[PDB]
């Protein structure tokens, strides 16, 4: 039940390994969350090989607890109900015709920083491909993240769209199926069905040589009134 552990600004922590069809990479991020405002920046970098994937690709990858919950919901925001022990975060992400990544995350505190570990593979990708080919713009779409209980694992089960623009004006679906599952053994928040509103936009810092990704994201938790 640590949604006191938020009330301020936190430092945040990002750290990804990554193999997508044999092509293996990392990437670091550091910002803040402030989930009063529903409030993150992030800027992530990286480290070992050639990026092999579109940086839009990987935002969803790279802590919905800094989620703004209205006070009327805040009975249904499992994330911050599980720290500071944390929770893991998994996903399948399809993107249409082409390959899937599967993550696992673990979301938690170390101290003040909150932290997201992750491992993503990704298997079955087109060489020549969006997501391998990197045709895909650098901007993101707004839209909703769907979340139901799942009482038998004492977590929750999350399934959404993304539709990240092509280059040539067409559109690449991902359709993410998540499940998020507390890693301590007490009491989290099993909510009703509700939606998280997340809306994204990516930047550049002019002053960074290394392949990065500057994020700024909101989020408000809604569809329940009551």
């Amino acid at each position: 039940m640590g949604e006191e552990l938020f009330t301020g600004v936190v430092p945040i922590l990002v750290e990804l390994d990554g193999d997508v069809n044999g092509h293996k990479f990392s990437v670091s991020g550091e910002g803040e969350g402030d989930a009063t405002y529903g409030k993150l920046t992030l800027k992530f970098i990286s480290t070992t090989g050639k990026l092999p994937v579109p940086w839009p690709t990987l935002v969803t990858t790279l802590v919905q607890c800094f989620s703004r919950y209205p006070d009327h919901m805040k009975r249904h925001d499992f994330f911050k109900s599980a720290m500071p022990e944390g929770y893991v975060q998994e996903r399948t992400i399809f993107f249409k015709d082409d390959g899937n990544y599967k993550t696992r995350a673990e979301v938690k505190f170390e101290g003040d920083t909150l932290v997201n570990r992750i491992e993503l593979k990704g298997i079955d990708f087109k060489e020549d491909g969006n997501i391998l080919g990197h045709k895909l713009e650098y901007n993101y779409n707004s839209h909703n993240v769907y979340i139901m209980a799942d009482k038998q694992k004492q977590g929750i089960k999350v399934n959404f769209k993304t539709r990240h623009n092509i280059e040539d004006g067409s559109v690449q679906l991902a359709d993410h199926y998540q499940q998020n599952t507390p890693i301590g053994d007490g009491p989290v928040l099993l909510p009703d069905n509700h939606y998280l509103s997340t809306q994204s936009a990516l930047s550049k810092d002019p002053n960074e040589k290394r392949d990065h990704m500057v994020l700024l994201e909101f989020v408000t938790a809604a569809g329940i009134t009551h």
